């Protein structure tokens, strides 16, 4: 296994789902029985599109988004008045990356901040995202077809599943695309929950490196059959991220 120092930290990416980021997610509406009250916050980002933006940062691309996306939340959602529709005029978007920060502390700019917090929700709800104080989406299968038709990147983009493949030949699919510079969006299920992450980077021991997408809380290395922070951030359920795991490869722009 080559060793391949993280590529998020080698450009300082290091983004969160919580404030600056959530500035233009969906405000929660209503309190789920049994759970004290998130009324009047933004939703989570979701760790699905807070992997993806960390990912879309690194290539600092597109300039240009393609195609707008629209979607309904699922009248299962507990923090919303239903029907909700959602979107994101995505081919308007003229995304400027030098607004959009590798990493935000607090001093940053209004502009700035929107800017990261844009494309935030126009990721999330390009895959479909299930807003709430923790924010879950499908993952994988979206985040490609979202990559190459609302955003332009490469027809390289695709999702490769874990249980098509030799643990070898896994993890070689992994190492290829650090080997090109290109990190890699991951997921996978625990006990009670799931969550998603980039891949960016890897120790020569068969582990790898992680940024879980919590701001810096926990990232590491992990073997990927023991993706087990200790730490959780939003979303983390009981982490673990052991089983049904998928990633999205060949993330480059066209």
């Amino acid at each position: 296994q080559p060793v391949v120092k993280s590529l998020l930290n080698s450009k300082g990416i290091h983004y969160n789902q919580g404030n600056p980021y959530n500035l233009l997610t969906p405000v929660i509406e209503k309190v789920k029985p049994g759970e004290q009250s998130f009324v009047g916050q933004h939703a989570a980002t979701g760790c699905v599109a807070t992997a993806t933006a960390q990912i879309m940062k690194y290539h600092n691309y597109p300039n240009k988004g393609l195609k707008d996306y629209t979607y309904t939340l699922s009248s299962n959602n507990p923090y919303f008045n239903h029907p909700k529709n959602l979107f994101a005029a995505i081919s308007t978007r003229q995304y400027n990356w030098n607004n959009i920060l590798p990493t935000y502390s607090g001093r940053e700019s209004n502009v700035q901040k929107m800017a990261i917090s844009e494309l935030m929700a126009d990721v999330g709800i390009s895959v479909d995202m299930d807003y709430g104080p923790s924010s879950g989406s499908a993952g994988s299968s979206r985040v490609q077809r979202a990559l190459k038709e609302n955003f332009g990147y490469n027809q390289s983009v695709h999702q490769i599943n874990r249980s098509d493949f030799s643990k070898q030949d896994w993890e070689a699919q992994i190492d290829k695309e650090l080997s090109q510079n290109q990190p890699v969006y991951y997921q996978g299920v625990g006990k009670v929950g799931g969550h998603a992450f980039v891949i960016d980077g890897a120790d020569g021991r068969n582990f790898y490196h992680v940024n879980w997408g919590w701001g810096g809380v926990s990232d590491g290395f992990f073997r990927l059959d023991a993706l087990n922070p200790s730490a959780l951030g939003t979303g983390g359920g009981a982490g673990g991220f052991n089983g049904y795991q998928s990633a999205v490869v060949g993330i480059k722009p066209l």
